[PDB]
C-alpha cells in the first residue's frame, strides 16, 4: 500500500578498497511486486577504478523480490520507515568487505545512503587484476539468528579461464520500526547481470531478478 506497482531509486555509494577511496551515484527503477530493478550507475570520484567492478554490485534492497503470499514479507512491511542491513563477504583468498545500506522511501522513491570498505585482497588475484566475468545465480538462505533476519548465501564469481572465485555472503537485517514481524524461514533466488558499460566501467547498467519461495 505504501509500496507502488513502479518505484524510482536514487543512491549514493561512498567506499574504500585496499586504499582507493571511491564515489558512485545511482538512479534506477523497478517493479517490487515482480522482483525486478535496474539501475544506472556513474563513478563520480576515484576511477578509473583499480579492482573487478563486479565486487560491488550486490552491494546496489530486498524489497524487490516476489514474494508469495504464504511467506511473510519483512522488506515491503518495513515501508515508509524503511530498514537497514549490514553484509560481510568473505572471499576464499582472503579478501573482505564489509557493506551497509540505510534505505529511506520518500514518495514514489528509495533512497539508498551505502558505504563498502574492502581489504586484503591480493594485488596478483583476480579481484585487483580485474579478472572477473560475471556473479554466478544464487539462492539466499533466510533464518532468524538471535533475534534479527539474517540471510546466507554462497556465492561464485566467474573468472576467465573457466574458475570460479568463491565469496561467502553474510546479511542482517533490521527493519527501523519495533515490531515488524519476523518470517520463518525461507530462500529467495536471484540474478544479477551487467547490461552494458563503458570502457573503465564508469557508466554501468546493473539489473537483478529475485523470487521467494519455500524450497
Amino acid at each position: 500500500s505504501a509500496i507502488k506497482p513502479d518505484m524510482k531509486i536514487k543512491l549514493r555509494m561512498e567506499g574504500n578498497v585496499n586504499g582507493h577511496h571511491f564515489v558512485i551515484d545511482g538512479d534506477g527503477t523497478g517493479k517490487p511486486f515482480e522482483g525486478k530493478q535496474s539501475m544506472d550507475l556513474e563513478v563520480k570520484e576515484g576511477g578509473p577504478l583499480p579492482f573487478a567492478f563486479d565486487i560491488l554490485t550486490t552491494a546496489f534492497n530486498r524489497v524487490f523480490a516476489k514474494y508469495p503470499d504464504n511467506i511473510q514479507d519483512y522488506f515491503k512491511q518495513s515501508f515508509p520507515k524503511g530498514y537497514s542491513w549490514e553484509r560481510s563477504l568473505t572471499f576464499e583468498d582472503g579478501g573482505i568487505c564489509n557493506a551497509r545500506n540505510d534505505i529511506t522511501m520518500e514518495g514514489d522513491t528509495f533512497y539508498n545512503k551505502v558505504r563498502f570498505y574492502g581489504t586484503n585482497f591480493p594485488a596478483n588475484g583476480p579481484v585487483m587484476q580485474k579478472k572477473t566475468l560475471k556473479w554466478e545465480p544464487s539462492t539466499e538462505k533466510m533464518y532468524v539468528r538471535d533475534g534479527v533476519l539474517t540471510g546466507d548465501v554462497e556465492m561464485a564469481l566467474l573468472l576467465e579461464g573457466n574458475a570460479h572465485y568463491r565469496c561467502d555472503f553474510r546479511t542482517t537485517y533490521k527493519a527501523k520500526e519495533k515490531g515488524v514481524k519476523l518470517p520463518g524461514a525461507h530462500f529467495v533466488d536471484h540474478c544479477i547481470e551487467i547490461l552494458s558499460h563503458d570502457k573503465d566501467y564508469n557508466k554501468v547498467k546493473l539489473y537483478e531478478h529475485a523470487v521467494a519461495h519455500s524450497g
